[PDB]
């Protein structure tokens, strides 16, 4: 006991468990006018996740880090599907609702380096660069629909898959990293940024016998990771961690939009091996 034991050339392993929530958008625009034609909102309500982190400090100023998380199994979601079929009307004309939407899986990994530019007894600050990929998959089942401004309504067959959807975001990124420590308490914060996001999606409209594929390049991402922990021993830190990620926006170029926001909240244990 005392303060944390941090030796040269040491490494850490951490695992945490908790929840993922968020919302993705799947967009179709009229490439000619920029007008939005379709928008599907895909919610992630509660998905249980397991998250891991391994870090190695080969030098006092350099950290190498591999981290990731995965859904433990499918989780709960929701999907709402809007179309603006009337160019002479601002409100959408069609809305389908699918409360019975499953989040089949979600995962992420992030490989990065941190270079510490400022270091003292209680504070650390540096820059980070890395590569990250995140994937989400949903299946919307059953549900109801209102078409033509509510003139026509009805239900999809209960439990039958209607639309399958998956997204993938891949990017190199850069960022800033900070740490504050007093006694046995430690706070880490990271801010991440990219203007180089590559996004892909696949959509299966099972009842229409249609499949869509969209891709966009050069979009923006912002993310943060905040971790607050307590060293119960000099080598073992129990912690809670919050992350937030925003990915800004057959189908290409000006017709496509693919976006996501998500957050995670987890708790776990980090151990440092001298």
């Amino acid at each position: 006991q005392l303060i944390p034991n941090i030796s040269p050339d040491s490494f850490t392993v951490a695992a945490s468990t908790g929840m993922l929530s968020g919302k993705s958008h799947e967009m179709l625009y009229d490439a000619e006018t920029g007008r939005k034609i379709s928008q599907l909102d895909w919610k992630i309500k509660n998905v249980a996740i397991l998250k891991g982190d391994i870090s190695w400090d080969p030098y006092s100023f350099l950290t190498l880090n591999a981290r990731g998380w995965t859904s433990l199994a499918s989780g709960s979601g929701n999907m709402d599907d809007y179309d603006w079929m009337n160019e002479n009307q601002s409100e959408w004309t069609d809305h389908s609702s699918h409360p019975a939407t499953n989040v089949n899986h979600a995962n992420e990994y992030d490989l990065n380096v941190k270079g510490w530019l400022l270091q003292d007894e209680n504070y650390k600050a540096g820059i980070t660069a890395g590569y990250q990929e995140t994937r989400f998959s949903w299946t919307a089942t059953g549900g109801s629909y209102s078409y033509n401004n509510g003139a026509y309504t009805g239900n999809f067959p209960k439990g039958v898959r209607v639309i399958g959807y998956n997204q993938r975001f891949s990017m190199p990124y850069i960022g800033l990293a900070g740490q504050y420590r007093i006694n046995d308490f430690e706070l880490n914060a990271l801010f991440k940024f990219s203007d180089w996001v590559r996004a892909h999606d696949n959509d299966e409209h099972y009842m229409r016998d249609l499949t869509f594929r969209e891709k966009t390049s050069g979009s923006r991402y912002y993310g943060t990771v905040i971790n607050a922990g307590y060293y119960v021993t000099p080598n073992a830190k129990v912690f809670a961690e919050f992350t937030y990620s925003k990915y800004d926006e057959s189908i290409g170029g000006d017709a496509a939009g693919i976006s996501n926001k998500n957050y995670t909240v987890t708790a776990g244990l980090q151990y440092r091996f001298g």
